[PDB]
């Protein structure tokens, strides 16, 4: 799986750690957080976030 960043703040996501603050357990692909999660550092939704590319 890959990281995800939130582009408008810069934070990332890592699915091995997940947001489990936010529901989210460590091990869920981005694409499977449930579309109404937001980024945890700032609040855009999902939609300003973009894979990262290893
Ligand atoms: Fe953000």
């Amino acid at each position: 799986m890959k990281k995800y960043t939130c582009t408008v703040c810069g934070y990332i996501y890592n699915p091995e750690d997940g947001d489990p603050d936010n529901g989210v357990n460590p091990g869920t692909d981005f694409k499977d957080i449930p579309d109404d999660w937001v980024c945890p550092a700032c609040g855009v939704g999902k939609d300003q976030f973009e894979e990262v590319e290893e």
